[PDB]
């Protein structure tokens, strides 16, 4: 079997993306951010406190004929900006893009943190790391990739996020017409049940490409790029009038500059991300100071490929007995 889903941006900064999602029977659409950082399919239900619900779709188990509580069951997690959820768990029918799992672990918030409330374009997450870190307890749950592996033609799923434009979720093969040149191949550890890697290197617009050893992981649900502040501090340095603001939180530019482009090394091959991407818009409505999309990982831990990254190129998630990744340009 395979699927194919589109992913949408959430918002013209393409701070998150969301892709319609069936679950139960008959089928309730929920549009649901999928996460190669996390290893959670939970939605906003009809058990989800009220006051914390604000513009979602929920899921309500009740209406499904193929749903049923997992009993004894609960989940938690808190993710790497400080958000969190948690709730019970039911099995259900869970769709992808013509893809279809029975017995889907469906993971129901109760509790929702106010980052989540605010957002009423995503219903909910879907995990794609490994299912190592599945925090469903006191019987750990299987992803939706994890479930679907065995029918699928190809152990794979691939990320084309879009700029500023739709992109696409496949499960199962790998669409040769959606990417230019070859796609190189670098091995994965699941030591931290991660889709984590080693880049070989970074370039800052036209400069040279300098070789350095970078691991980090591959994380469609991370916005921006976090690198180490050595690799930062040389890209920022490009545009003049840049800086890092405690208050702000991060490197911030005048919204007048024109941003170099970053390479990153896979291998032998690059990815060039342009200078467009790195652009997350004014910090505050109407302000002149822009917020950048590479940013320093040394507050969090781990060096995080997000989506100013993946989005610069066709991403393979090779879930073979020895997992890989793939990137290509596009």
């Amino acid at each position: 079997s395979t699927g194919s889903a589109t992913t949408t941006p959430i918002d013209s900064l393409d701070d998150a993306y969301i892709t319609p999602v069936q679950i139960g029977t008959p089928a309730q659409t929920l549009n649901l951010d999928f996460d190669t950082g996390s290893s959670d399919l939970w939605v906003f239900s009809s058990e989800t406190t009220a006051s914390e619900v604000d513009g979602q779709t929920i899921y309500t188990p009740s209406k499904s004929t193929t749903a049923k509580l997992l009993s004894g069951a609960t989940w938690s997690i808190s993710y790497g900006d400080g958000s969190s959820s948690s709730g019970d768990v039911y099995t259900d029918t869970v769709s992808v893009g013509g893809l279809t799992v029975t017995g889907q672990a469906v993971e129901s918030a109760k509790k929702v943190s106010s980052s989540f409330t605010e957002d009423s374009t995503i219903d909910g997450l879907l995990g794609l790391a490994f299912s190592t870190l599945n925090t469903v307890s006191p019987t750990q749950q299987k992803t939706f990739f994890d479930n679907a592996k065995a029918s699928l033609d190809s152990p794979v799923f691939t990320a084309d996020l879009g700029y500023h434009a739709p992109g696409t979720y496949n499960f199962g093969f790998i669409d040769t017409t959606a990417y230019t040149g070859s796609i190189t191949y670098t091995a994965v550890s699941t030591k931290q049940g991660f889709w984590e890697w080693t880049s070989t290197g970074y370039a800052v617009g036209s400069g040279t490409f300098k070789s350095t050893s970078i691991d980090g992981i591959a994380d469609t649900g991370t916005t921006l790029l976090y690198l180490p502040a050595t690799v930062v501090s040389a890209y920022w340095a490009q545009v003049s009038g840049a800086k890092s603001s405690s208050s702000v939180g991060g490197y911030v530019f005048p919204c007048s500059a024109t941003l170099p482009s970053f390479t990153f090394g896979v291998g032998s091959a690059r990815i060039v991300i342009p200078g467009d991407y790195i652009d997350f818009g004014p910090i505050s409505t109407g302000s002149s100071s822009c917020f950048g999309g590479i940013q320093s990982s040394a507050g969090i831990g781990i060096n995080i490929f997000g989506d100013v990254a993946l989005k610069a190129a066709f991403v393979v998630f090779n879930g073979a007995t020895t997992p890989t990744l793939g990137f290509a340009s596009k």
